[PDB]
């Protein structure tokens, strides 16, 4: 029940801040060139809102290794 990342390509819960939990689907579309990002969330751990465990994503047909070409690369 980590609901942030898991969020970034399930439109339910529209959360982000500082580090945006943008590990998922946006992370992997645009840095490691993936085709998308599995969304889900740590299912041992039920955490409502800045959820700093929440980054947490398979990047699917991931094309490229980390990237720094994107602002939302830098992490």
């Amino acid at each position: 029940g980590c609901f942030e990342d898991w969020s970034r390509c399930s439109p339910s819960t529209a959360s982000a801040t500082g580090v945006l939990w943008r590990s998922c689907d946006s992370y992997c579309k645009v840095c490691f060139k993936a085709d998308r990002g599995e969304c889900y969330d740590s299912p041992s751990l039920n955490c409502p809102h800045r959820l700093p465990n929440n980054k947490q994503c398979r990047c699917i047909n991931a094309r490229t290794a980390k990237d720094n070409r994107n602002p939302t690369c830098w992490a």
